[PDB]
């Protein structure tokens, strides 16, 4: 009956997940050669440093079809439990089938997420659960598997491309301020340290990678325990006072993911012990340092990157199984 | 009956709305301030120029509350309305006549917001109009009046301060700048223009002031109308090309109101024909702009405040209003 319904937005969340992912997938490409067309132009006193967006702006026209289109999606799929359809006993089979491929040799926050629908598939495919309450469950967590595993991700990336473009901002700047000057140099650097990192008050949301944080709202972290879950697999350090760790507290009591600030930390003292002032460089200690700041702007593009990749491999993960559930409820349709 | 359950979220309501603006009203008269003690200090050698904000914090555990306390007290009032309660005659003239007060002089946007509400205060109130539909249209316009007008006001205030911010942060680092590094000054400027101004793709939000804008969401405009009914009301221009308006179209083909730039436009040119280089100033002509500069600096005061101003008020009558549906409320429930 209303499967029609429920296969045809199936393919559209398809789609406007796939274009945002690209969407993502292209700022971050442009960004990273932005940042390094900026810096190179910054010391080699060559070309001049910028920055102009193609249909690579991730938030848009882009991540916007993905929200409206998964939201009817999990609606219909609401229907088609109201339904008094009967999945074959070799359908849910399928679906069990479908399900398993998809979070097979997934990460460990990703079985957790398939995890509930994982254990429908196995329920009704041969203990016996009744489809009606399958399909629901089904509606369910497509929902919070966007919402929790994905959406976690395009949080991530969109908070960290932020920090992420700032810093960028900042080697343009670099441009007239290199002998050197030490002092506006080492100014800006702390300007991105202070506008990613929860304040003396602990309450902004900008240095928030986990979780997804209101626009105007106050901070919301979640409990500790996940906190820790996720600063592990996106591979940001957790290390306990008085070392440095992304998992810290917030006004809320609870716990958030911040940005990694050692690579600006160590910017902020490398570009210091050059010492003061706004300053002669020896063209031996320069290139010393010049190197050794560079050897920073790698660290940041390759979390940028890999936090990108990550996100990616997420998304087709969800794309992946929209899929299967489109291709049992289109087998399902054909009857 | 629950008039009760009404009348106390009212107060709650009430407090929250005016906490709110007085977190406003002080990270406002903070900014302000901090911004004198940094350009001083940027251009008087003198003392050095940061940040650091108390319970004057706007958006943190303040905006929630009034948020949250905005929403069940306008259900409550979908409750006042199923039961069976007769407003006597004479209570019904109060309403109209705290209504009234509340709607009297006020500015025209406001009357707007303030029409629907007043209908059915003079329906009711004289003509014949069920009091269950007069507490539906009041349960429905509370939410209305708080979204459209004194969110509106909230959210410009909000992104008005954000630019504000970003340009006192340009101050602070203006103190190392400064005989004269006209390019790195003239850099940031054009920055804070980039950064507060729909791009080549009209999509930047962070330039919007009307609509409220999402946060990952496409950029969102309204009808060409309402987009200078406001521009009007907040005293921003709406001059036609190729002069400067705050109306602009948006990759929606809609309609937004945009930060006045023409301030830091003026900076950007008075700043250059003291031509380039990273330069020497004559001490005449030094004090010849920094005055020019700092005329600047007292516009962009005066339009924070001004819109800091307009905000209050537009707060202080969605409390006033509370108050009333307040009085009303406590009078029938006492009976």
């Amino acid at each position: 009956p209303a499967l029609a319904a429920a296969r045809a937005k199936a393919d559209e969340l398809g789609q406007a997940a796939r274009e945002v992912r690209a969407s993502v997938e292209r700022q971050t490409a442009y960004e990273t050669r932005l940042a390094a067309q900026r810096s190179a132009a910054a010391f080699s006193g060559g070309e001049p440093p910028a920055r102009r967006e193609a249909p690579g702006a991730e938030l848009d026209e882009a991540r916007n079809a993905q929200t409206v289109s998964a939201r009817l999606f999990e609606g219909n799929l609401k229907g088609v439990a109201q339904s008094g359809h009967a999945m074959s006993a070799e359908q849910k089979q399928a679906l069990q089938s479908g399900l398993d491929d998809v979070f097979a040799d997934a990460p460990p926050q990703a079985r957790s997420a398939g995890a509930p629908m994982l254990y429908s598939a196995n329920a009704a495919a041969g203990q016996g659960m009744a489809d009606s309450d399958l399909w629901d469950m089904i509606s369910d967590q497509i929902g919070k598997i966007k919402d929790n595993y994905l959406g976690v991700y395009e949080n991530v990336v969109g908070q960290y491309t932020d920090f992420y473009k700032a810093f960028s901002d900042i080697l343009s700047q670099m441009a007239n301020w290199i002998k050197l000057n030490v002092d506006a140099l080492k100014a800006a650097l702390e300007k991105l340290k202070k506008d990613f990192s929860l304040g003396d008050n602990l309450d902004n949301k900008k240095a928030v990678l986990f979780p997804a944080q209101s626009k105007d709202g106050g901070i919301q972290g979640g409990s500790e325990s996940d906190a820790r879950k996720w600063a592990k697999e996106m591979g940001l350090p957790d290390a306990p006072p008085p070392g440095f760790s992304c998992v810290q507290k917030a006004a809320d009591g609870n716990w958030v993911v911040v940005v990694d600030m050692t690579p600006i930390d160590t910017m902020i003292r490398d570009v210091g012990a050059l010492g003061s002032g706004t300053l002669e460089l020896d063209n031996a200690k320069f290139q010393a340092w010049q190197s050794g700041f560079k050897a920073q702007e790698e660290n940041l593009k390759n979390t940028l990157q890999t936090l990108t990749q990550k996100y990616s491999n997420a998304n087709s993960l969800f794309d992946n199984l929209v899929k299967v559930l489109s291709s049992t409820i289109s087998s399902c349709l054909e009857t």
